């Protein structure tokens, strides 16, 4: 800054900057529903958080990383997992679930400590997950398998999914209520001009 | 299998196999506390799930991906995030939190559909997270920064962390109560001998 430069020889926020008119004006790094759809379509790993009853009677969240597929017409995401707790902290046949998908890029160094950060795109989905049965479960597992292994075809590449297979697997549909998307994928963190610049070891 | 081979020309479980005596005999892919420590030490990204009060009064989980550092002597993990909901679904100054760290490898193809899978190592940590203040927060952010940016030194590479910095940041300590570790990192999925083998496109 001038103040610092002048002091050595002896605000930013409202000053000129370049802006691309095409870029999101949404606050807090928020993204459009179409952006959310596209990220969900190209991802293959999610975390799912669901609530289970703990030793103290209190509900607490599990987090499970798992393969998933988004089925846009159905309005759901499908996955399979035999992870359970003791009792779910939930009434009924479906359970509330939060699912997260992200693309994590590089850590972004700075000579300003609170500008240190990591590139990310992240979607949170809120919905209700239910266990599928029979042909519903077979079709969902098929869509999942063929999504996460491009080119694989159940019944050709693999043997068909049998009734035994289905009895051994818990297959879920998470029906979407709402979702949230967020991106902060800068090429460089904000730097502090009034401290020595990071060397080439960092931004090189 | 013989039955299939013979039928064409016209159980496994209890039969001989090789076992490495050095490998974990723990069920359900479980790992030792030392394995858990080591995975937590080398990771840099976690998800944290905490409970917030929803529109219906019901507690529901957020999932936030974030940079973290494990501090083994203190018995905690530290992170910073300004993500919040409306009210936490919790009484007191700390809140229950689940933190997950994983290493995700490759998807493992098979000609048996329910043997499709992905290589993973995953730790779940259960504890109580509290917001830090002052020198506690500065020290935690320093350990975090210097952990996830190896070679960076706060106060040399960067300007020191100021009181303004601290006022703008929510820095947490998640004090560990229990943890769980799980690994399934096979080189190849189990295949079905009685269906045509995957071609070289798959296991090559």
């Amino acid at each position: 800054s001038y103040y610092h430069h002048h002091h050595h020889h002896l605000s930013d926020f409202y000053d000129p900057r370049e802006r691309d008119p095409s870029v999101s004006r949404r606050p807090q790094n928020r993204q459009s529903d179409e952006w959310i759809r596209e990220l969900l379509l190209r991802g293959t790993i999610a975390r799912v958080a669901t609530l289970w009853q703990g030793e103290d009677g209190a509900a607490f969240p599990f987090i499970t990383p798992l393969a998933y597929a988004y089925r846009p017409e159905q309005g759901d995401l499908v996955y399979h997992t035999n992870v359970v707790g003791r009792l779910r902290a939930n009434a009924g046949q479906g359970h509330p679930a939060t699912l997260e998908v992200s693309e994590i890029g590089q850590f972004l160094p700075s000579n300003s400590p609170l500008e240190l950060s990591v590139q990310y795109r992240s979607v949170m989905v809120f919905g209700t997950a239910r266990v599928l049965a029979g042909e519903d479960a077979r079709a969902a597992l098929t869509t999942l398998s063929e999504r996460v292994f491009p080119g694989l075809k159940v019944g050709e590449t693999t043997r068909p999914i049998s009734e035994d297979d289905l009895k051994r697997t818990s297959v879920y549909s998470l029906s979407i209520d709402r979702w949230s998307g967020k991106e902060n994928w800068a090429e460089q963190a904000i730097q502090e001009e009034d401290w020595p610049a990071l060397g080439p070891e960092w931004l090189g």
